[PDB]
């Protein structure tokens, strides 16, 4: 076999990349704080925009319209967050966009303007199913290492789902039955293992200086 299984096979090695940085390790061991933690969802906030933006042209034109949910949106959550977490609305019009973020944006854009499909399907796959799998546990950890208010971790938590683990489920048989070309099929294949490289050169850029 299936698209859901191949997709969790393919992509075990970059997964494991990525929970391998120097920046997430210090993130999630406690030995950084809610500076740090802080710039990362600044960064999440500026590609989730331009990953929304493209969601919302590939729905518009019909494709995996039941995949793409509006319920998984972030980038509302985000921005309400960082209101929380910097104090002030004000950061808006403060935040720059490091060189992977990007480089991130600019292939969430292509994809927005060329309307691809199957290559959006594989950022949703990468960034919205790691979400609902690992988020109780990041949003548990930053608050027993940081103190992060629960209020300012909206992120993590999806009030459109009553059945968490249930959707997980339903997410993994609505990629398996996506009616897809070998071409689409492998266009999806190599778009996944490249948006895993996209996130953690974002987390390789946040590493520096730490
Ligand atoms: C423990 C460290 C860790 C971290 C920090 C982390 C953060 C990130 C991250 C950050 C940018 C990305 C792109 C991913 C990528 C993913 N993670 Co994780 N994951 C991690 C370990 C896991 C584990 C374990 C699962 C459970 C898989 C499952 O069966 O739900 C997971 C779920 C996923 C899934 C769903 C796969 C599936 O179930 O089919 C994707 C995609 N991810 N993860
Ligand atoms: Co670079």
């Amino acid at each position: 076999a299936g698209l859901a299984v191949e997709l969790k096979q393919s992509t075990a090695q970059a997964h494991e990349k990525a929970e391998h940085s120097t920046f997430m390790s210090d993130l999630l061991k406690g030995r950084l704080g809610v500076a740090e933690f802080t710039r990362l969802q600044e960064q999440a906030w500026l590609f989730y925009t331009a990953l929304e933006q493209a969601v919302d042209a590939v729905r518009a034109s019909g494709f995996a319209e039941s995949l793409l949910d509006p319920a998984l949106n972030r980038a509302e959550v985000l921005a309400r967050d960082l209101d929380k977490l910097n104090g002030s609305s004000e950061w808006r019009s403060r935040i720059t966009a490091s060189p992977a973020v990007i480089d991130y944006v600019n292939r969430l854009e292509e994809i927005r303007d060329n309307v691809d499909g199957p290559a959006l399907v594989a950022h949703h796959y990468v960034r919205y199913l790691g979400d609902l799998s690992g988020g109780q546990v990041k949003a548990r950890m930053m608050q027993r290492h940081y103190g992060v208010d629960p209020e300012a971790l909206g992120f993590y938590h999806f009030e459109g789902i009553a059945k968490l683990k249930v959707y997980k489920d339903e997410y993994r048989e609505k990629l398996n039955n996506l009616e897809l070309s070998d071409e689409q099929r492998e266009h999806l294949l190599k778009e996944a293992t490249d948006a895993f490289v996209f996130n953690h050169q974002v987390f390789a850029d946040l590493g520096k200086g730490l």
